[PDB]
């Protein structure tokens, strides 16, 4: 239960007094940001959220019927190509940080342009005097959202950057362990959060029932490994909801699948659990929820990359299968 | 301990009596296919090899300094988007085998796309006919190459078929744990051997212009490896019907099978870039051979490691 493992940080803290900019550069530097840190990091991560045209290019000659996740990783390989280098260590710049500012800023604005080139209009290109979750709301909405919305977006972005060693950031460090690019670990990242098992939120919003859930029993997964409790972020989530819906049918029915914990005394809801009705209630389509969850994870990503300094382990593992 | 054990079969089994299509359906199975199996995963492989026009165009508006990995990883992505579902088990088709087919036939034509297209000239397309490993000397070099060549490009494919748990094949079985697009998992696997720890043949293939000497200073098999040995017999021959030499002045020291990867690629006529590539093209089998187990009893692969930090 190492709840609230952020940079020595309880999260209910960081929801209120931090940003996704803010939270982004703790994890990754290891320690609050001092204004000019923080202020250099979003200019940079704001001067970042441009986008090549060759990307847009390549989106609008592939089909709609893709999906965001699978488009996002193949985006991500490709960036790797325009910012090229090995850290075998010559070193031509700061790979390290650069590179990650620059994937961090553009891992929006590229989920927002497949949005509307699949949907067969131009993108909505993202503001500098815009931050991260504004720019999500904005581009997604083509309007400049209020206040409030923006904030709940960065408070999921909060939430959603980091958490301990999910299979996501396990598959990044394998990848970082080769010293491959910083592209190329994200790109291989994001396959492992598009699985179900790691990001079904998506697959939570198929709720597929009307406050039957006794009837709709064992014999979305709701649970997780390390959470022999209630996810802190689900409940987070939850009140989130409730003071935008205060501002509703599946919140109805999903509190319900909460309320039935009878049936579980081991695992408890999840935080895929409410994310997906917070993200509909904000407009987001379903089929974008686990992206933006990939926006936030990069965070973190990221950190554990930078982590990788000792990279002396391969992570190659033991053989144990029957070899028969 | 791990030596020669492709399902059982040591290598050098299939050194001979053996091609990398039944050494796949061999690793992907786990025994020796029967005629008509082969026959048909063999169709089946030379119906797929086609590559959808939208990769080439997204590859043309690419830039040339793009590294063939890089690429590869980004087409095999890309290719997700064609051939899609998800595994509830409502599937459309038999996802598994035959996505796995798909991705490994179009494994080889990719990179070869790569290479003309980085020099700005035309594909060259692929041919039924063709074996992958005849297609692919085929498809770089544009001509029939001879036999010889072609039954030794196809030995090399079996020997980086499979390797127990590199990093490429763990990061492999990682993302299946997810349940995810086969396409994904192997763009991700894709991604880690592009690492040079993981695959850094064409990185040892150069020296820094040695003055044949050993004033060299210092700043997992422990012995040869096995698939080292076998390119070590394929250099003579090859050399028998210059620069392999002074590698096997070095095998005095030898201990990867990388150590003469390279040499044998260049001398079929394969550039440096596409030499991690071409390993792709092999480890293929093995890592899709690993997720149909992984799917078949697969748990999320979720670690745990302590960290200091406090509050």
């Amino acid at each position: 239960k190492g709840i609230l493992s952020y940079r020595g940080y309880p999260l209910e803290t960081l929801a209120e007094n931090s940003t996704f900019e803010e939270t982004t550069l703790l994890l990754l530097d290891g320690e609050l940001p001092t204004k000019k840190a923080l202020n250099d990091f979003s200019q940079q991560l704001k001067d970042n959220y441009r986008i090549k045209y060759h990307i847009r290019q390549m989106m609008r000659h592939f089909p709609h019927t893709g999906h965001p996740m699978d488009m996002l990783q193949t985006a991500v390989s490709s960036l790797g190509m325009f910012y090229p280098g090995t850290e075998c260590l010559c070193e031509d710049l700061d790979y390290v940080r650069n590179m990650t500012v620059n994937i961090i800023a553009q891992m929006a604005p590229l989920v927002a342009m497949w949005e509307h080139i699949r949907n067969g209009w131009d993108p909505v290109n993202p503001k500098h005097d815009l931050s991260v979750a504004e720019n999500l709301l904005y581009m997604f909405n083509g309007e400049e959202p209020d206040p409030l919305m923006a904030k709940i977006m960065d408070v999921c972005l909060i939430l959603h950057a980091e958490h301990t060693l999910n299979a996501s950031t396990f598959a990044a460090l394998v990848a970082g362990s080769t010293l491959a690019t910083p592209y190329s670990v994200i790109s291989a990242a994001i396959g492992t959060l598009s699985g179900p098992l790691h990001g079904g939120a998506n697959q939570r919003v198929v709720g597929m029932l009307q406050e039957i859930g006794s009837p709709k029993n064992v014999e979305w997964g709701m649970g997780h490994r390390e959470y022999k409790v209630k996810d802190p972020r689900a409940t987070i989530l939850h009140k989130l909801v409730e003071q935008l819906v205060a501002e509703f049918d599946t919140a109805l029915k999903l509190e319900e699948v909460c309320a039935d914990r009878l049936g579980h005394k081991g695992v408890y809801p999840n935080v895929d659990f409410y994310s997906g009705i917070l993200y509909s209630e904000m407009g987001i389509p379903e089929d974008e929820f686990t992206a933006l969850f990939a926006v936030a994870r990069s965070a973190g990503w990221l950190a554990h990359w930078r982590e990788q300094i000792s990279d002396n382990r391969i992570y190659r593992p033991t053989q144990i299968y029957v070899g028969s």
